[PDB]
């Protein structure tokens, strides 16, 4: 490879770490990403130097924040591709960026003939705000299939589109399988009977060139802790002319324009959903982690942890005994498996032990589970500062696994 | 007696110049400064121990969680709360509200029925419930203020009836300083059986916080405004109407099981937390709060409570500027108008001269009507400020009224 992962990663101070007598190997990026020198230095220079509240100030500290503060919403846009800032709203997380949608547009619209559609793959994150519209609604929730190996059945996707499905909320990339779904395709079916489309995008944001115009996504959703920025911040795009139609959110300062006890008038987007002080540190690091990225190069990342995939598969199945779960032909670097005797849970503290930092349970994807007949999976969730010395020393200790229990 | 020259050593923010003007930030109400201590913890969490919490088996997310968890915890004591449960993290004060008006009084609020809340609410503790009313057909209440910026206790007991099922009120006023007698009033809306939030977004920064001996159901603040991280906050409430409520948002980590034919959700306090919640800011918050206490919370007020005399009396020495909130109990906060002058001049003028204040509505705009003016300009202090600070800014105050002579 040409991709220089010593050098990178030197920038991620706790990567060099032991546990216990050995090597921390993290394998849970999945879960959350760890975070570059140049993350951290950013949030740790804004409380050093710039630190105040953002818009109608006066004084030199708040007019800088505040204009950090937008350049970091613009950075999300040109990030994402947007067609305009006022289009990226910053929330906490991939979670409040649906609960957002669903109560904004889908809640307040949808009737109770009428139907979401989701896939069978979807983090619970897309499942239940659109479970709890349904319930006080009375509309129905769908769920589209998918095959053994992980795919969704697009065949059975649009055959569950109908003229009564108003939202499709569908996973860019899956957390569980790894599985990259052909999104573009699936918004243009759903287009077709009228539907609105939600992305899930907390997973691929981490990993693919995201751009919403070309994929024609009416919302985006994704989470900056997942992409080598701090936790607390992630951001929610939507089409400015449905972002327009929405009724707001969550109500407060910030996101009025004027306010008595006779009207309450509300402020132009993106602010009309940015109640109260926002996560303004939160935002800025957020940028510091974009930037980030775009040193290393998204298609330069891509490339490497296709080869960290292909070698980690490869080997994973070399060992024997282990059933990966989740075998798409397009994925983001992500291994979940099983033993056939060998319980998750064991798995993945045994590993530990030998300072390999895994996730073994039902990665929010329970009804993921169900459809596999397993109560949980082991999951090896890799990024461009892993290596492949990490995924051999990752191999052995899952052999002494299965010697553990002879 | 209180060390302030060592006290800001410790805050790096205030170590500069605006120009060729040392800063003095008298903006603490709108954001307060950090001090090291939080900053390192922020750094030290995603040097050392990042990972995400619970449902782990790996020593990070082991570590990480008992953090998160360790952090809940602190809040607990710092709020006087019965039990961690009862504390659950949000963005801020404002999430913390919105929280609240959905999950408890939406559900089950009738038309008629009343929320009430007091003249001088932020924009926070207003337009949530608006929301409410809006879609549920309730009524939102206003129990008055007199001039000086207190609550006419008369009245708000008068604005209590049978149908009051929704109490929210200021603990102490972001535009006035008043700090409102909580405890009494707490008292009165239970009378007739209604529940009580109370926004302590600035009050939480300056005085000690007893939601036992208050006896508020729920009590709302934001960790920006008491010297730890941005996008965190706290709703606290009393255990069994948590446990009541519907969850607010929906998704990972508030359910206990999800299928498609039945999803079962957390106990609190994970019932509120849906998604991965704010880690490093909660470890930040404990930071602060940590550091509020190394400082003692009574030595703090004695402190705040001279500059806020000193300052008071030297505004008004100034002559040309009214004090808007003259309350007998006050958080350390000025608020002024001048007869002539327009409050986004004074702010400007400042400004060159290094002084960070606010002019504007400070998310009050009711009690910008209620005083006949459009913006007042607001002085607000920390225990890092000074007299010296404040000579400078009276000095500087003196100068605007030359300006436009
Ligand atoms: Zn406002
Ligand atoms: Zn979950």
């Amino acid at each position: 490879t040409s991709f220089d992962v010593n050098k990178i990663r030197k920038d991620f101070p706790v990567l060099h770490q032991k546990i216990n007598e050995y090597d921390l190997v993290y394998f849970d990026n999945a879960a959350t990403t760890q975070k570059p020198k140049a993350v951290i230095d950013a949030i740790a220079q804004f409380y050093e130097k710039d630190n105040s509240n953002v818009h109608r100030g006066v004084h030199a500290l708040s007019v800088r924040a505040t204009e950090m503060y937008e350049a970091a919403r613009a950075k999300v846009k040109r990030f994402i591709n947007a067609r305009s800032p006022r289009e990226c709203i910053f929330v906490r997380g991939t979670t409040e960026a649906i609960n957002l949608v669903a109560q904004s547009l889908v809640a307040p619209r949808i009737l109770p003939d009428e139907e979401i559609l989701i896939t069978h793959m979807e983090h619970h994150s897309n499942i239940v705000p659109w479970q709890m519209v349904c319930k006080k609604m009375g509309c129905k929730l769908q769920v589209a299939p998918i095959s053994l190996n992980g795919e969704v059945i697009l065949e059975e996707f649009e055959r569950k589109l109908n003229e009564n499905t108003k939202m499709v909320a569908i996973n860019y990339a899956s957390n569980s399988l790894g599985t990259i779904n052909p999104v573009k395709t699936m918004i243009k079916m759903a287009h077709e009977v009228g539907a609105k489309v939600l992305l899930d995008g907390a997973q691929a944001t981490a990993h693919l060139i995201v751009d919403v115009q070309d994929l024609d996504c009416d919302f985006y959703a994704f989470s900056g802790h997942k992409m080598y920025g701090p936790t607390g911040i992630g951001v929610l795009w939507g089409k400015e002319e449905l972002l327009n139609s929405m009724t707001p959110y969550q109500g407060g300062g910030e996101m009025i324009n004027s306010v008595s006890f006779e009207a309450t008038e509300y402020a132009a987007i993106p602010h009309k959903f940015e109640a109260g002080t926002p996560n303004i540190a939160g935002a800025i690091g957020l940028a510091a982690a974009i930037d980030y990225i775009w040193s290393l190069d998204l298609d330069a990342i891509a490339e490497y942890e296709t080869q960290l995939l292909n070698y980690a598969t490869k080997a994973i199945e070399a060992v024997k005994g282990y059933n990966i779960i989740g075998t798409a032909a397009n994925k983001v670097p992500i291994i979940s498996f099983v033993h056939g005797k060998i319980h998750a849970h064991d798995i993945g503290t045994i590993l530990d032990s030998e300072g390999i930092a895994i996730r073994s349970g039902h990665h929010c994807t329970m009804p993921l589970m169900d459809f596999y007949d397993v109560a949980a999976t082991s999951r090896i969730s890799m990024s461009f500062y892993n290596t492949f010395k990490e995924i051999d020393y990752c191999m052995e200790a899952l052999q002494r696994v299965k010697e553990v229990f002879a």
